[PDB]
Formats: C-alpha cells, structure tokens, sequence
C-alpha cells in the first residue's frame, strides 16, 4: 500500500534493534523507548492544564523538533546511492515506523545543494490527533504538535536550513485525515513567529 | 525466571505500518528518542522545578504500569500470582525502558501480599538525567518507579507503592527498587501524594 516507501521501511527495520537480554531498543544510533500514547496523553493534558495550551504546544513541538532533527542524521548514514528526495522521504518512513503516523507523500519538490523545498503530505491514524480528542475533545486549531515539530526537525537538518510546517487539516479538529505543508522560512508570511516556537524558554 | 514471559509477552507486541501504528496488546504505542524525551525532562526541571517535574513523570509512568496490567490480567490463564507479578518486569523489558530482574518477591493477591525487590540495569531514565544533568543527589528514576507502582497496584487491587533505594543516577553502578503496600512506608502518604495531578 506503500511506495517507494516500502524500499525504506524495508530498509530501516534493519537499522531498529530490539534487545531484550538488556532491555534496550536501539534506531540507528539513538536509543527509544516504546511508550504508551495513553501515558503520552496524560502528560499532555496535565500540562495543557497547568501551563496553558500555547506552552504545552510548544514543549511538544521541540520535543518532536529533537526526534525529527536525530532521525535525519540516521538518514544522512545512509545517503550514498540516494535521491534528494529518496533521503527526504526517509523522514516520512520513520515516522511510519516509529507508529506515529501513517505518512504520504502528495507532492515534493526538493533541491538540498540549492536550498528548494516545498513539501505537503498526507497524514493518516495520527496518534497525537486522537490522543488529543481523547483527553480534550474536538480543537479548534491543528494539534498534531510533536508530529508538526518532527517533521520541522526532520526537514530542517536535511537542508542545514529552516524549514517549517503547518497542518492544513487535522483529526483533531474532526477531519478525516491531516494535511501539512513544509516550506523555507522565509515563504511564511509570519514565519518568524513560528520560528519563536521551537526555542525553550 | 521466566524468559518464558518475554517470548509470550512479546508476541502481543506488533507493528501495523499500513496503519502507522504499533500496539502492545490493546493499547497503541509509539518508538520515541530517549533524547527527546530528555529534552523535556530538562525543560520542565529548569522551568517547573524539580520536585513539580517528578511528579508529572511519576504519574506518566503510573498511566502505563495501570495499562499494562490490564494486558497482563487478560494473559491470567494458568499463571501463579508470581507468573502475572513478572509481566510487569517483562513488558518494562520489552519496552526498552530498563532491564528488570526480580530479586526477591512475595505475592498473594486475594490476601493482599506483596513485598517485592527488583534490580534495574540500564535504567534509560537514571541515564538520560546524568547526561541532561549531573549525577544527583536522590534517585530520579521517576517514571520507572510510577511504572511500577502502577502496574502492581492495579494487579493487587490495592495501593503499592515502590521507592529506588539505589539508583545510576545516583553513581551507583545500578538502580535496585522495593514495593510493598502504603501502610509499610514511613511517610507513604505523602508518596501516595505524588501520584496526585496537582
Ligand atoms: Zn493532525
Ligand atoms: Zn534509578
């Protein structure tokens, strides 16, 4: 039901190590643990609850915005013999694998030596929209937050330039799928902003 | 000492990539990086304190342990009080948060036994707080121990509550926990506090 994606996925789970005779699971060169969206959500709602929806946002994109920005180094090991787009579309795999979302490609155009890129994707079984209306109920704008703040991470280290997403549609406001757009920095009319996002304090 | 746990219990561990998702028996799960989730450890330590940032990650920890008895109560069938007890270690394996070892344990569910020692080695939490921080000068193994405290409390029907009497975090060469019920512990209701949204 993938592709090429399928060439990735294929590729990666060799890359994903499960070892129980120490506990561990190793991707690429980063640990992971497998984690309960349920507990995920309980987190998020705590701290939706005692630090504002804006905040708790934002802890969520740069938490994503670290996943995305590790994943592309694995990427990176993995280059030679590799498209432009067949190294971005590693992003969307991992993503896949990790069981965050189901991504698809509707179109990219990417050039990494030249600084072009505009990607939009397709999203489907977004763990974080349905975690979100879980413990919330409908939103009343996206809140597909790490999985925005990934893809921002992803993208960005790919192309050593920033590139941010927005989603277009998302689960959690009770569409049927979610939909992202990722474009250079500069190409935001209040990209500066969003940019604000993703720095801590 | 079952390895017979891990083979069975990972079985109910599967990845659906059609739908994007993994479950562990009923409940869906995600691979995150421990370094992203160190990176929020480090911003609600810097920003809420500590002690505010210990509690959230402690009932984070608690949430999965609850869920993942559930999964283990379902798995009842010819397994002793110590066979359903060793799941929780077992899926703590598998979920590559920390390798557990049961050291000594004493269970009986219908009279409300439990007295159990686990030993933790390659705690990720203890190892992600000493590089996002310092060794400390108590044990952080926050979620670990909310894991615990959760899975078994919701496999006695009663309150367990768990505490690390040593931890990496620490610079200790390993982590080793003790659970036992609420009234065994000296200030037990003001750990019992922590599991509380505040
Ligand atoms: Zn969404
Ligand atoms: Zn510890």
């Amino acid at each position: 039901f993938s592709a090429t994606m399928r060439d990735g996925l294929s590729n990666l789970a060799r890359r994903l190590r499960f070892a129980m005779k120490e506990g561990s699971i190793w991707l690429g060169e980063q640990r992971m643990i497998l984690l309960h969206t349920a507990a995920l959500g309980a987190l998020r709602k705590e701290l939706v609850d005692t630090l504002g929806m804006e905040r708790a946002r934002g802890l969520f994109m740069r938490m994503g915005f670290h996943s995305g920005v590790r994943d592309a180094e694995l990427a990176k090991t993995m280059r030679s013999g590799h498209s432009d787009f067949g190294m971005l579309e590693m992003g969307p795999c991992l993503h896949t694998i990790e069981g965050v979302v189901r991504v698809t490609p509707l179109t990219v155009d990417i050039n990494i030596a030249a600084g072009v890129y505009h990607g939009e994707f397709l999203w489907e079984d977004s763990f974080e929209g349905d975690v979100h209306r879980q413990m919330f109920g409908v939103a009343q704008a996206p809140v597909c937050w790490m999985q925005i703040g990934y893809a921002t991470g992803y993208t960005s280290a790919l192309m050593g330039k920033t590139i941010l997403y927005r989603e277009l549609e998302c689960v959690g406001c009770g569409h049927p799928h979610c939909r992202i757009l990722g474009k250079p920095l500069e190409q935001w009319e209040d990209g500066e902003a969003e940019l604000a996002l993703y720095q801590p304090d």
